[PDB]
């Protein structure tokens, strides 16, 4: 109950709460706790722990020895960050499930009209931007071998061996969004500009293009993936899903200090 | 008590405490609560309430009609800010005492040596260097008061012939103007002095100069103010006084989560 | 030792003048400053290039102009020993930056990261009169770039439609202007902000229009360098800190004060 | 020459210290004072007994008490140099007196005579508070005996025990100029209003007024002492005497650093 003690006085946990409740950073914590509980009740039994555990494991490799430090500077630990990813994946799972159910034929067609089928291309991934520009000037030379440039310079171990080559749709998650839209904009044998997506630098050469069908029926599972991704990144949709899940949980704010921050949702 | 309720669950105050205690902005609130209680205990009787009201009055004038908006951004009200300002003055007061107590004869000797008593002069300030050179050829040959009235940009001195009295400790006039002025003879005109958002140009005419007395007591309080004002703005000094006052209060941090924000002090 | 003054049937020698001048407070400071110079040259001298010292004294000569020679006399300096003083100052602040860097804790970085607010773009309109600021405020309830271009006293911002980018740590913008701007929403106009009438500056009045706001990241490393500089420049301007480093460095030299007259001026350090 | 400071692999010597310190304005003042001291000690020194200085030293030492060592330190000085300063001061005034005596003229005597007011006996009640002064002012004007009012109320310890009584002329420095001019304007046995000197508050009663004689010969020696004392307190006169005495010594400045500070005299 006592947080701090001194000569002739103490600070209690409740005294600490009564001061800190007006802090906007602390108000955000109660909002995020409420989003966690509501979404845990609704979709927590549907979300596997392996979905969270793989992502927190994935994130630990990206930072490595800096991971303990950066979390402590943000005021977090292994558990609190795990809860944050879990919360984020519960909202995403809810957006996925509500979107899936609302998939219309009129929706499938809109995606179908803007869809692109398999496109083979040679991609070179880079770290240094000075290298990326130096690789690009070589790629536009008279008899420039794009394959050897990929073999010599590219960081991507999987495509590096095969002269940077890769095949992908609009629905592929294995290549970035900015990289794909650059690839579809090119003519065949066209080399892209330096595409950017502690970030990564890409150059793409368009090799092949495949014909798209009239019949939508065979592209159903891939158009589904495009529409879901669009809904995952439509913030107006994501905020509605949060708002509607909170309204369905029937949250009552007991202390009036936290009344305004829930107004966006309630 | 409960803070949020929903279908078959509540977020309790203690659960909110357990999440929010790691929040860096929250950790600052407890530290400030601890500083507020200790400094009130020791220096509260000495501090008069009127100069706390002078600061919040000045602060209300600065922001004007942005004050409630700026206060809400910080997560505060007029009352809680007035408490925060009171704490600042209690720390300021304690810092002043320890600075007063650490005054040596050597610091006075040094401050006395570097001090130059009040001189009276006439200054012309200009934005353009080549206009300052044009005005200087007139000034060095002349009615200096009129030249200031017609050319000077300093709106404070301009109207009364560019007239000004200052000593070495003066913050009204720049270092280079002061030093240039002290080095002049009476009725002498300086060269263009350049003070360094935007650099300015100056022409100084010395009217009068006070003779610096032998005895140090003649400028005792003026030198005391120089030495204390310097210590008041040293963050390292202020943070050391806070630390020593917290150690004299015999603080025990009971919750491990706050241990780190206190190690700098205790 | 030589003779400094000669009269009929008597002289003042250099040793006799020394034996009197050693009690002069100003003279005791000169021995202290000669001591600081020698120690800081031995330690950090090799690191400092002479070009930067030549830049400072060249800048300084332009600032004073033909006043400079006259001004150096009053400071107890010739051109040579001023150039040496500037060098010593640079060697001190160089040494203070190293120890400040070496004493950086994670809590210092964390506290700075918490209090720091990232770059926001905005348009400002500085004004001399209060009644004119009330006039422009109601008009700016609008093309804020035009209202800046016509009315703004700040000639730096006026050219680019009043626009400016700044952190919380920017000293280019006043504290109350920054705090007012961070409290706005995007495309939001503040009421009149007032920099009050003090001795140095006359009272200024500001109207702020927030244009862009960076979202504050979760990763400290995105702002590490800006947070590093604000913590270091704080310690650089702390007189107590600089004095402690000087005192530490003088203690490391193992200085023996031979003449008793100077013992007290060294006691603050040793 | 000897070593002042030593450290690892280096020393600062006396000559090195001299070559630096000689450009310092305060150090240049010391040498000018040493030169004034040696010249005046050579010419006039035999006339001044050290008892004269020792009496003045014992006066200061008895005043400040056991803070005497500290107040000398605070003034950038010691017993030996302060003793030398008093000595040099007394030899200058002694030398100035001789020139003043020889330059006495009947014009000078006539001007002193016109401004002179002869001996006046008056009872002064020195008061620290203005409220307490106006109370005693009422009591004196009523019936009342003025000697007891001074005994039972005056702060000046010397006059208090003698019934506030003191005798003086226009020359006497032991009573203030505002009090003297008030006293000369009263009628015999008349009481003044409250007088402010600057802040102490005086009430005068004129006991005895000497009628001023028509003959200058009746005040010859007193008027002489006025003229000489006036020449003593005239800074321009004193400086000129020091200046001319330095010229007579045939002073060569053997170092160009000190050339300018002597040029103020020679
Ligand atoms: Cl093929
Ligand atoms: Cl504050
Ligand atoms: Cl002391
Ligand atoms: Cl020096
Ligand atoms: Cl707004
Ligand atoms: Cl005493």
């Amino acid at each position: 109950a006592d947080l701090i003690s001194m000569k002739g006085d103490v600070i209690t946990e409740h005294q600490f709460y009564e001061q800190v409740k007006n802090n906007p950073s602390a108000q955000q914590v109660l909002l995020n706790m409420t989003i966690q509980k509501v979404f845990e009740k609704q979709y927590g039994s549907e979300l596997d722990d392996k979905e969270v555990d793989d992502t927190i494991a994935e994130e630990k490799k990206q930072y490595g020895e800096n991971y303990q430090r950066v979390l402590s500077q943000a005021g977090m630990t292994l558990e609190t960050r795990k809860a944050q990813i879990r919360t984020s994946k519960l909202v995403e799972l809810a957006v996925k499930k509500v979107a899936e159910a609302e998939l219309t034929d009129e929706a499938y067609k809109k995606a179908f009209d803007e869809y692109t089928p398999d496109v083979t291309a040679q991609i070179i991934r880079l770290n240094n931007e000075d290298k990326a520009k130096e690789v690009l000037e070589k790629a536009k030379a008279e008899g420039a071998d794009f394959a050897q440039l990929a073999k010599d310079n590219s960081t991507d171990e999987k495509t590096k061996e095969n002269g940077g080559e890769i095949t992908f749709d609009s629905a592929s998650t294995e290549v970035p969004e900015q990289v794909k839209k650059a690839a579809f904009a090119l003519d065949v044998d066209g080399v892209s500009d330096v595409i950017t997506a502690s970030s990564q630098y890409y150059i793409v050469k368009l090799t092949k293009k495949t014909e798209k069908s009239s019949n939508i029926d065979d592209y159903k599972e891939k158009l589904k993936t495009v529409i879901l991704t669009q809904k995952q990144n439509d913030s107006t949709f994501v905020q509605s899903i949060i708002g509607k899940e909170l309204q369905a949980a029937n949250i009552k704010v007991k202390d009036q200090a936290f009344q305004n921050i829930f107004t966006q949702y309630i």
